[PDB]
This record gives structure tokens, sequence and C-alpha cells, in this order.
């Protein structure tokens, strides 16, 4: 089975690494640089002090029929690539990209591929063109959108290494905003406050802070059981709590953040169903001012 | 004449020691000697829409003369030292002109022969180097007793004053101080997290309604007569500055320590005092310090 990878950054090289142990796998980059560096030397994954590598072709565009394309790429390259797909024969499509943002689009991109969205709980980071250091041993989370029929995925994701799960969840929705409010509650207020993940447990006012914003952003996703809801966004605080949130990370490094991807989301939501989003707003104004 | 010393050689000791040298002997006393020397070689320069001044003043780094007024115009940080001199020199009239409220926790509990006053400062004062200041705000200090002080003390010292250096007499120390504290600490801190002009509190929606709870807390814990009167005039005053960068985000641009401990941080000890909540303020103020 073919498979295609669109974006060649930190998600793309470790999912191209894992998923050639199976398959044969073709890494879609936007620079000829990037694609000519994997075709001669494929990718190098990193995991600990080991190093490995994994036979992956690469190309600037789609030239072959894959059974599945993994997209990867952030929202600013995102239109870019439903025009490339548009242009293609009907197969399947994994969206793994972080946050909701892209998720207005998909609803309203009308085309004969069969569409899967999915998580990534991975962290990787991105060494070269050719390079990426596995740096948080997760796990894939995928559910199919729009009535797409989950076995086209199960063949392709039966086998995984022990390193990179992949697990299969019915409900896209509860998916993808059950990891969307966590993230929504968490990052912007360690990004702001400059605390551990577990000092927003620990300083009441911080507490307080993180449930106006939560019952905001419940209110906004039509979360179904509220107070279950609240409970694991301090659970997930507490099992992550020496954490520096990955938005305080970008933060104290200069680097843009999922500001947009994840509170922007809500904004957008909360605008079309007429809610109150204060302190949602907020804080999106003072992560941007950041920015 | 009378003696005077102005504590701090920033913007408003520039402009103070300018006009009160008008009737009375003046020393600045800085805490750098070459301010000090420079005011002492050519005086203080007023600038004024146009017309420059000069006084002669003198100027030192330690208070040691007695002093018929001490006025006290350093930022909170530098309080601590101030406070200390203040123990080792005779008793005599100190008029506190700081931002925010900090200090008066300090003054609170501040065993001393003193005849203490506290005041603020309406005018608007530009520093514009060591030596000279840049009245850009035709205001005026307001000053009331505080605690048991007699007000008439300050009489002879303040019966003549230039015309644009108008001070005024408020019989209600509390009132005259919250007063200016409800302004500065919605719209400070809100401004120095997003970074707009002030104008972008009052255009923006939600903005707005975030000032508002902030307001909500900060007038709750300071026990605010009229609330209602109080939240227009904050409103109002954003208005007036609408294109202005408030100082406090100057000071976090700035990589500068702020006056988030003398505005913000003395409303959390108030609410903390009265097993008040004070949410939206807190997330502010460790926000603002994490920056420091």
């Amino acid at each position: 089975l073919k498979i295609g990878i669109i974006g060649g950054g930190s998600v793309g090289l470790l999912c191209a690494y894992y998923l050639s142990l199976y398959h044969d796998v073709t890494v879609v980059t936007r620079r000829q640089e990037q694609a000519a560096a994997i075709q001669s030397e494929g990718i190098r994954l990193y995991k600990g002090g080991e190093e490995f590598r994994a036979d992956c072709s690469a190309d600037t565009s789609i030239n072959s029929d894959f059974d599945l394309l993994v997209v990867t790429v952030k929202q600013h390259q995102l239109q870019s690539v439903f025009s490339s797909l548009e242009r293609i024969g009907k197969t399947n499509i994994l969206f793994l990209q972080n946050g909701m943002g892209h998720i207005h689009d998909l609803k309203d991109w009308h085309v004969g591929h069969s569409i899967y969205v999915g998580i990534v709980e991975h962290g990787a980071v991105r060494k070269s063109d050719t390079a990426v250091d596995h740096t948080g041993l997760g796990a894939i989370k995928w559910s199919a959108f729009d009535d797409a029929e989950p076995d086209r995925l199960n063949i392709l994701f039966q086998h995984n290494h022990s390193d990179f799960p992949i697990y299969y969840e019915t409900d896209w929705y509860r998916l993808l905003t059950g990891k969307l409010i966590v993230n929504a509650c968490i990052n912007p207020l360690t990004a702001l406050l400059q605390v551990k993940n577990g000092e927003l447990l620990t300083t009441p006012a911080y507490l307080a802070f993180m449930k106006l914003v939560f019952q905001e952003a419940c209110r906004i996703l039509k979360l179904e059981n509220e107070e279950k809801a609240w409970e694991r966004v301090q659970a997930v605080c507490g099992q992550t709590k020496e954490n520096r949130s990955s938005m305080l990370v970008d933060v104290i490094g200069g680097r843009q953040t999922e500001a947009d991807a994840i509170i922007g989301y809500l904004l957008k939501e909360a605008s079309l169903q007429g809610l109150d989003a204060v302190h949602l707003e907020f804080l999106y104004g003072s992560i941007k001012a950041l920015e």
C-alpha cells in the first residue's frame, strides 16, 4: 500500500518514519530541496540516544495513486493543499492538524474523498530536511469524518511499532473537542502566567479563572457532560502538572502559537451561536500581542 | 525662605522643583550623583508649549537638611530606602505623591512624629533629561491630611503658586486616592496585556466587558461611594486618552518594572483582608509580574 504524507514538518517526518516500517511512503513537500534530500537520504529518526533510518520517497506534487494521504501542514498551508487534492482521484485523506481551526474548512469542503480526522499526541522536533527527534512517546487517535467508512484505514493501521500506536474512536467530534477543551483551558493561562500546569490547580485564583474559561468554551463546544469535562480538564492538568505547556514553551522562545487554531476556533463558533466569550477574547488578544 | 526637599528626580520631581523654586528654597534629592551634580550645575529647565524657563535648584543624594516640607515622588520600589532615611531626620511635613496606593499600607502602620500628607498629581509631565522637564499637561496637585495631620501646617507653604501649578486641598484622602486608583487599575493592566491604545478598550465589545469585570472587583474592594458614576468616569478617561499608550503598557514594552504592586498588589491585599474575590485582578497581576 502506498501512503503519501503531505507536509515535511516534524509531524510529517515522524509519520513517515513509523509508517514506512509497514508501507511504501512518499513525503509530498513544497520544497524541491527537501524532496531531493529525502530522495537521497531517506528519513532519520532520533529517539533517546538512538538513531534509525527509514527509506522513504519524496516528490513536490502528487504523482501516484496513494491509498491514504496524511495531511500534516499548518493552517497557513491548508488551502493550497485542498486545491491539489481536488485535482486527484478519490482516495482516503487523514487530517492531523492541531486544534480545530481547519474544521470549519472541512465541513464545507465538498469532494469525493473519504475524510478522516485525528489528533497527534506525540512530541517531535524537526532537525533538518530529513531528520526528526521523537521527543514524546504518544499516540495518534483518529475517527471517520462525515460518514467515511473506518474500515478503509483499518488494514493500513492494523500493525504498528509499539512507540507509534494508533487508536480508532467512533465519534470524531468528541475526539477533537476532548483535546481542544483541555488545550484551551491550560495553554493560554500558562503562557500568560508563565507557570507549570500544576500551579493552575494549586492557586485558587488561577483555578477559578480557568473555570471561567472552561465554562465559556464548554458552552461554545456544546459538550455533553459539563461537570465530567471539567473534571477531566483538572485531571489532565494534574497529570501534566510539571509541564510548561506547549504555548508557554512557544512563548519563551518567541515562536508563533496555536492561538488561532485553538482560541480563534472558539471565537468564531461563539460569534455564530451569539455566545459570550469575554475571557477567551482577552486571552486571544493577549497571546496575539506576544506574537 | 522656607526649605522644600523633593525626593525623586523623575518627571514629577523636576516639575515640582521648578514651580516650588519660584517661592521657596528647593533641593532635589536624587539617587544618582550625576543628576544631583547636573542640577546643581545648569539648574532645572522647564518646557511649556514653546517657552523654556530655567530655575536654579540645589540637589543631593541624601536627605541631609531639616526641610520644612518633603515631597516624595519616587517609584514604589525605591520607597523602602526613603522610609529608612525618613527615620533619621527631625519630625516634619511629608507629602507623598506616589502613584498607586501600596504606600498606604506602609503609612498605615508608621510610627513617626512626622505630619503625613497624601496627594495626586494631575499634571502631564515628561522628563527630557537629567535637568529638563516638559510640562505637557496643565493640571493641578490635590492633597489631603493623612491620619491626624493638621492641614493648616501647609498654608504658608502653599499660600502662593504659579498659575500653572495650582494646588488644592481636599478633605477626604481616601476618596481622593481611590478615585484615581479605580481608573488606573481598570485601564493600565488591561492595556499592558493586550498591547492596545486606551481607546481600544472602549471600541472592542469583549475588552470593554472584561474591563467592566475588573471594575466590579476593584469597585467592591475599595467600597466606592458612587459605583455607576465611577464606571462612567473610567470610560470617560479612556475616551480622553484614546490614542495614548498607558504607562504600564510602556513599561512592559520596555522591559522595565511596572507599578503592578502599587496599583494591583494593593487591591489584592485589600480583597484578601475582606475575604473578597479578585480573580481577574489576580490573573492580571500574575501575568504582568511574570514579565518581570
